[PDB]
């Protein structure tokens, strides 16, 4: 029982219908890109990718709509004809049209997004806001990353970054939107790096190529969760941002979320003030800052991730609960951390480590 597609037209519209044959399909299952005359829709179907890739017979307008009938996993993409005339056929198939291929074996697809704003968050970390083009539908699920790509002399360079929410605070958070055009990133600029100095040179209104999402985190790890622990070092905070928002809004069984955030100095605590206000106004959230190398008077915890520190933080309560520990940071920090969680008798199923 394989996926399939069809199409129909009215005087002014062209509709493409994708029949996934799947339950669980939603607007995160499909990415759509199109030009005036070319159309690409990739649909996530279990571990495979179903691709529609067609050069359209006539031109269509930039704005289009995408709708899912969730009972049967039917997706409809409605395009707008530039000229209200009848089409003789949909178009000429292009590379890999109507192909069903395992995701592992697929290549990254990119589209150009526009840099809209850039804000300093710490001395070396910015909040970037990119805007998808009107002719793209793309949602980045919780826990996943995308690759950014920039041209330099002779070539293009690529690095992955993990989209975040625009804020942790409800007054600045975006609402839940049928289709969000904006993607936010917290990105630390390394003066000796290759990619981030070039990203930091980009002017407002210039363009960056953004890949489709990647990553194995599955939101089902949150079903019925009661206690969530978050271990982050440095920019390993970024996957935690959307996880933290979800934890406080979309898990009715959640009793506690605890973040232990490791950094070098007070000035490296990304979003310190936002985390302090969030934690203070919601007793479900605890946040603890650990500094490896404070430069001012510091009453808080100090050091690196250790057997000692996780004993107190992850101390077992008297009652059994459904638990999840997410960890992200420098590779050795995460490898040490996961080794230490196994020593503390957490299962594979109770650990998620965000890595490449
Ligand atoms: C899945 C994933 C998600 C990510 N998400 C984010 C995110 O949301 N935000 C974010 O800011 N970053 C994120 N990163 C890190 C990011 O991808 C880049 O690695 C980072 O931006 C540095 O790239 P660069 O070219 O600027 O620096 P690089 O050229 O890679 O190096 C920067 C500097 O760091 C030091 N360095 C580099 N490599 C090593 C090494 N192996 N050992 C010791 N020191 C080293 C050196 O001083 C080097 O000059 C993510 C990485 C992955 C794999
Ligand atoms: N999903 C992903 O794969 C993903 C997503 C986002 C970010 N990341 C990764 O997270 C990393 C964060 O980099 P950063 O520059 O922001 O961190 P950083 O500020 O240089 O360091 C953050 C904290 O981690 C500590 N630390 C560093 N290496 C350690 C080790 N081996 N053992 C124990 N503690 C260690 C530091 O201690 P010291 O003071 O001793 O240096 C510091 O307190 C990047 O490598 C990035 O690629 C990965």
């Amino acid at each position: 029982s394989y996926p399939s597609y069809d199409w129909f037209q009215t005087d002014s519209l062209v509709t493409i219908a994708i029949y996934t044959k799947q339950k669980d399909i939603n607007l995160d299952s499909i990415i759509v890109d199109h030009q005036n005359d070319s159309f690409r829709a990739e649909t996530i179907i279990k571990d495979c990718l179903y691709l529609i890739h067609i050069g359209l017979s006539h031109e269509v307008q930039e704005d289009f709509s995408v709708r899912v009938v969730e009972s049967v996993g039917k997706i409809e993409i409605v395009l707008q004809k530039k000229e209200n005339t009848s089409w003789d056929f949909l178009g000429h198939p292009l590379k890999n049209h109507n192909s069903l291929i395992p995701r592992k074996d697929t290549g990254l697809y990119y589209r150009k997004c526009q840099l809209i704003s850039k804000e300093d968050v710490t001395h070396d970390t910015r909040l970037f806001c990119l805007m998808l083009p009107p002719s793209t539908h793309l949602q980045v699920p919780i826990g996943q990353h995308v690759y950014l790509k920039l041209p330099i002399t002779g070539t293009e360079i690529v690095k992955p970054y993990t989209p975040v929410s625009g804020s942790l605070l409800s007054e600045f958070k975006e609402p839940v939107l049928p289709n969000n055009k904006y993607i936010y990133f917290l990105i630390k600029i390394y003066p000796t790096g290759l990619f981030t100095p070039e990203l930091d040179r980009l002017q407002i209104g210039d363009f960056v190529s953004v890949s489709s999402p990647e990553g194995n985190f599955k939101i089902s790890k949150f079903q019925e969760l009661e206690d969530l622990f978050l271990l982050a070092a440095g920019t390993g905070f970024t996957p935690m941002v959307k996880i933290l928002n979800y934890a406080l809004t979309d898990i009715p069984s959640l009793r506690k979320v605890k973040l232990m955030f490791f950094n070098k100095t007070e000035d490296d605590i990304i979003w310190r003030s936002q985390l302090e206000k969030l934690a203070f106004k919601d007793k479900r959230l605890d946040v603890e800052f650990v500094l490896s190398a404070p430069i001012s008077e510091w009453n808080g915890k100090q050091g690196h991730i250790s057997p000692a520190l996780l004993s107190e933080f992850l101390k077992r309560n008297l009652d059994k609960s459904k638990v999840l520990v997410c960890i992200c940071g420098p590779v050795p920090f995460t490898e040490q951390g996961v080794r230490l969680l196994h020593d503390l008798n957490f299962s594979k199923n109770e650990i998620h480590s965000f890595t490449a």
